[PDB]
């Protein structure tokens, strides 16, 4: 029984909400190195995507474990202290509600965890994104596990003919429903087509209920606000989507909510580790993909999945679409709908014009 | 005192919500020919864009005139009768609530009217669109009358330095506010950036309050539903935007709400009269632009504005963007937000899954 | 009760298997004009696509009617006589087994027929192609009636939520199976993905079994040979795919079997009536689409569906892909698999090299 | 007398059928280092392409030598043991019939060998590919040795005017025929145009029967299955194709069988060593090319042939074509013909629908 | 109270006005290392863009400090001495009026300085350009601080609704005016649209007069000549433009004056540090952008802002536009207007043709 835990948080960044400073990751490493030595975790890999510090850990303490999460929290705290000493922007952003930044602060780390029984070989792909929200994975997951034009295994691999089912979470009501594909795909799409309300949290294979994927998503809180910059774990091969079928689902840089000030739609841009930073208009939204093999709680890898020429046109299209969207300025659909904007002056404007509006 | 009235309505179309059949326009012509002979109207031009029959009329009976509107209604009725006899699809669509079609029916004709005092020369541009809504003109109008990067006259023509003001209608509350540019552009944009709620209905020059533009838009009704496929009249030159500045505002094929089943965002495609028909995915949304000179109530013209090579790249970009958007399938932002979809199965789906949703 | 019958045949063409000569269609018109006068048929429209003369007829004699088919045969015979007198190439090609041409001759006319009860309004799209086979419509039909990324109505139109079922014909065994979507789409695709063996012949709406589409396809004959250059009739709107959803299925110029010497894969190119002729490499395969409204057995229209700018990029991509495929020369996958080639020298080659092959 | 032996095998890979892990190659190196020390082989170079570990060895033990092959087998075994300890996917794939993977396992290493008499200078190019089959080299070889539009030497170099002959193997019958170019090129093409049945195994210069090229291909076995991911050795210059003429044959990224689940056609993408890994849709198929000079059994080099800007457009075209092919989903010609698919559910589907098929 | 001082100067370059030689920067480093040790400055970063050596220094001695500037001068002097010993071109260019070069020499170092009170976190972006003049920043700054289509914060961030004001310097008259946005943007643009006469020197936030940006620009001198190759400091976040909004203003490679012989208009090309050198036609003009965080007088960073894929299309467009402009040869608008050309032969030509000109 092995648990793969991907916990991330924004603890500050250089020159804006741009990139995680190496020194902060070094601080996080000392903490996890100790946790590994103490036997709390079996292995780990630390990296970043944009201004989000990523903690990939394997252990045998199951999902939602207090000690693993506390270990992650201490890692972020130590990283935040370095960020503060370095005077980085938004130091401790996701940890302190009063940190120095203008976006939603102090919501805590985002998490994607799956406790599983390692198969003979356990290949997995971990995706981490910056400048977007959990619903960003709805389209990719649907394609990976239900679209026969994306995953031919559904049609030509006997072991996958049974299909997969999706656990869809209503982030507002805090309730989840299980929909099976293929016969409920029209129902499924009617829901997940609205990423701000319905998000795929987990995916299971129909034939044996094997857990195949998990997304970092939790119901909204009224302070309605929720965490962003999602992570996802996808189990691959042998009856589950091949690495290539999972990657095929990201070949199209679809428009996702987020980007600048968490108030726009922009193309998801799959990038290499070195290109995992937010620049133009605080983006475009960046997607990092790392492949691993989990062996007895150990992390073999990673292999940088999108750092390959097969995604060069995906990135070029992302840049072209980014320019096109930007020519819309503050107009929908480039700007998000009123209630979904992380930043807004509408309430203040209407207040100022209350007596100027005529019947 | 001359009134320019553009009244349009869908009275049926060939092979779907594709194109207005010539025979139906011929019927409408007989009616307006009689009205002109009777002196009700001074002149007129009939055409179409997609499945919307357009009645461009000039007269001296002012805005919201019962006889002019009744004349228009009779023209549409006669056209609808021919559509019915020809077995066209959605015959009498906008006139009968029970016409044969699946979209919103019987809401009545859309109207854009402006009563003015003809200047020495009165050049105007009339824009008519199919497969989108009134808010589609928000971005173009803002550019035409407030964006110095679109209309250099605002910066280099002394007669335009004073700027323009916009009458913005809250289509839900049924109230309008006047915002002046330049000093209130940030306030203006905070509103019109949401085309489904705030729509520019009229534009005036600040220095003398001269009416410069009018858009077909009326507050929503609860049956919240409203008319679509908008028309707009823009007065040009001599202190008002040049024809070229008005056309510059459409050089960028921005994403507008509508397209297939009035439930998607798609690029507005400026087209010639011959290309004014909906095809791929019932679009892309089509924009027809006609230039005229109004002289003593007479309509000199028209000149097909977008039927020119200067817009060939605009159309190519529209086709490229159309393909890109379509790869999103039933997912936002290609699909509209839940409450804005003209068609939806969500209510029925949630009802069906009410007991399957778990807390 | 109205029957729409599309019957086509190659009766000769100018300068090769290039285009139908106007004089031959004039001869066919005299025959149908008489049939209409005699009351055999209620209406008709004659045209062509490549070297295939098209007879679109509406009547009340049901499917597979001897008199209607005999009328069609006489129309083709008269056209063939003119073709012969004009010395056209392959005169009487599909009517005479010994006509002057090197391809498969004398198989008879291809047919697509559907007897229906006209709805309040009966909009339809008729597709006719040259230089390909019936299976060419498998991908488009699957998209039109089962792919939610093509036809959003399946997801957002309550009247279509029930889905559609496909009658798939095994052209070799002469047996057909009914598969329903959505829950059998993986099974369906496993079959129709092989257009040379499994072809969608008809499509029905699940909720009420309404016939929605028909394709010209008949089981193979051993002389295993079958007819090519297929036609298809698709009923549109009001619970059935919108014209735009049917056209969306052809926005992608997919590779289809046929083209030069019926032995290659080439992109299906949607074209206007004037561009419906085979040129480069006897293609690329051409697709003509005509929209009509059927009213009391009468044909209102047609409207040339693909003669629109929304398909300009589709055609450009077809040309680009055509060049790419051609660089493969006589190699698969540009050349068809051995048993599917209409022309082949393999048997003769192996015979010549029987003693040169060493164990 | 020197023998160049290229022996490759899949012994496991990281995160899927993605890439060979460095540790496994290190294990293989220890084995060959010992073999070299023992005098079994004179020199070697180890690398990979996708999930295939490559052993390039030079020795004086001739073709099909038991000790050289046994040495290769031990190298793979040691690599497989490391792969197993690292928990890599498909550990020992090509060595064990029951290894953990869903594709064809335990068929053994693929081999391309040529025993020759070194010329004054012996320049050679070695090509290794992943995600395709031996027939993939048919088109390139034909161009290199018979197409005057590829190799001008055939027309302007007196020493090459005599031409070359091809040993074509019928992989099903297990028999080979020798065809000479130029006078038998139409016969040759009639055969090699079908890569799944006829594969060029060796190429000889007509004038002196000098062996010029060898491809890894063996007759099929009934367990009809065969090995994939082919290698090829081509001798260059001085009467044989120049390095540039051999590379010219790969400038066009032709469609080859394989890619995802060995059941699709995809463009062959020539890549540098660092880009020799399978990603999008488990590809596109990757081609590694290494140039060497063989001097007294020693391997001087290599030079990474495709890691050069002259192939940047080749790769871009491969990416563009890859996207185009993928839009076909599970449909031919993107999906392979029924009998050529490595994975299939057809047998099971027909069994399930046996009673639903109607006569 | 911390002062950020960016002082640059051309002290010689390799192979032309191409690039700063590393040895010269090493000499400059020794000088600043000493100044830091002596406490004159708190921190520094030295780099280059084209042939301009950049000295980024932080200290507490305020703007226009004699000792800081003298320190900079000594740094340049030591660098110039190395340049001279290395025989570099234009050694001491900006320091000596008689240095070996044909352009304007001995004008002295260019400077951009801002004394501020560090905010909780002080993220900044420093831009340095070669082959253009100060006015090059007019368009970018206008967009960053006044264009709602560039900086959505102006519309959706309450803390920025108040807008910004610009200090515009008349470089000829030596007088500056303060214009506020939004209500004076048309006036502002009427001026800054002429970069050779009106240059934005500083930018302030309207609500609290916080200094947000500074540009290196000084009034012209009659020897009318002025310095070129400008630098700019922009304060970011928390009520000021986000890093992404500042970078968005450079996404469009606008035409700027300078390039070859300071007499042409060419596209501003944002580049990485390694690409910060002038090549084709002594350009195109290069823009280096570095992000830092200032903490207690210390410089944390930098992060190379434009060395990211999000600007790849910006650079490609720059190359395309560069070629287009170059086809104009010595004709305006590629060549600058007569009085703005750094090099000219016009005076001599007119003198030579004085008697050949006929009335
Ligand atoms: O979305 C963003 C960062 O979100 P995270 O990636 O940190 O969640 C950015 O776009 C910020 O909203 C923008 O820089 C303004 O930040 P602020 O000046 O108000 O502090
Ligand atoms: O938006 C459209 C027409 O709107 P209008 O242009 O007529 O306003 C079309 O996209 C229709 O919604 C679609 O054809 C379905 O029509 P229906 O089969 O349900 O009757
Ligand atoms: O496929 C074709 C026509 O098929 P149809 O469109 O007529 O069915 C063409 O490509 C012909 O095979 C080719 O011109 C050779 O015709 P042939 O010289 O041997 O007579
Ligand atoms: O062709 C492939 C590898 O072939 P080789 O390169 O290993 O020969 C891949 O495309 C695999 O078929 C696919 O990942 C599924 O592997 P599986 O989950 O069933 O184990
Ligand atoms: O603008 C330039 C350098 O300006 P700076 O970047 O040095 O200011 C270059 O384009 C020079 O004018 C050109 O090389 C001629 O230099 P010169 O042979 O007459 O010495
Ligand atoms: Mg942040
Ligand atoms: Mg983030
Ligand atoms: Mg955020
Ligand atoms: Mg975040
Ligand atoms: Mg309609
Ligand atoms: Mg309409
Ligand atoms: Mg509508
Ligand atoms: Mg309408
Ligand atoms: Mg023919
Ligand atoms: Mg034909
Ligand atoms: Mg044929
Ligand atoms: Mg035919
Ligand atoms: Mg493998
Ligand atoms: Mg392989
Ligand atoms: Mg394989
Ligand atoms: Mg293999
Ligand atoms: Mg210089
Ligand atoms: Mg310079
Ligand atoms: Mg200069
Ligand atoms: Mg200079």
């Amino acid at each position: 029984k092995t648990t793969i835990s991907v916990i991330k948080a924004d603890i500050g960044s250089l020159a804006g909400h741009h990139i995680v400073h190496p020194d902060t990751m070094a601080a996080a490493n000392k903490v996890l190195a100790s946790a590994k030595e103490q036997g709390i975790i079996l292995d780990y890999y630390i990296t970043h995507v944009g201004d989000d510090l990523q903690l990939i850990m394997t252990h045998t303490r199951g999902e939602l474990d207090t000690k693993v999460h506390e270990t992650a929290w201490n890692a972020f705290k130590e990283a935040a202290k370095v960020a503060k000493d370095l005077g980085l922007y938004a130091a401790g952003q996701d940890l302190l509600s009063d940190s120095f930044s203008g976006n939603v602060r102090g919501l805590g780390p985002g998490v994607a965890e799956m406790e599983i029984e390692e198969r003979a070989s356990e290949p997995i792909a971990i995706f981490m994104a910056d400048k977007t929200e959990p619903g960003a994975y709805n389209l990719p997951l649907y394609k990976m596990f239900a679209d026969p034009f994306n995953t031919p295994g559904l049609v030509i691999d006997p072991t996958m003919h049974g299909g997969f089912k999706f656990e869809v979470l209503d982030v507002y009501q805090g309730e989840a429903v299980m929909l099976s594909a293929p016969q409920e795909i029209y129902d499924l799409l009617a829901l997940i087509g609205t990423p701000a309300r319905y998000v795929i949290r987990r995916v299971y294979r129909n034939e044996d209920n094997l857990l195949a994927a998990v997304v970092s998503i939790e119901r909204l809180n009224l302070i309605y606000v929720g965490k962003d910059d999602p992570v996802m774990i996808v189990r691959l091969q042998h009856g589950l989507p091949a690495l290539g079928e999972a990657l095929e689902a990201f070949a199209f840089p679809h428009l996702v909510p987020g980007w600048m000030r968490g108030s726009h739609y922009g193309p998801l841009m799959p990038v290499s580790q070195r290109d995992a930073k937010a620049t133009r208009f605080d983006g475009p939204p960046r997607l990092l993909g790392l492949g691993f093999n989990v062996k007895n709680g150990r992390l073999v890898g990673p292999t940088d999945l999108f750092d390959d020429p097969a995604f060069d046109e995906t990135r070029r299209l992302a840049n072209i679409v980014a320019d096109y969207m930007r020519r819309h300025g503050p107009f929908m659909p480039h700007r998000l709908e009123p209630t979904e904007m992380e930043y807004t002056t509408l309430p203040l404007i209407l207040e100022k014009l209350k007596d100027r509006f005529k019947k």
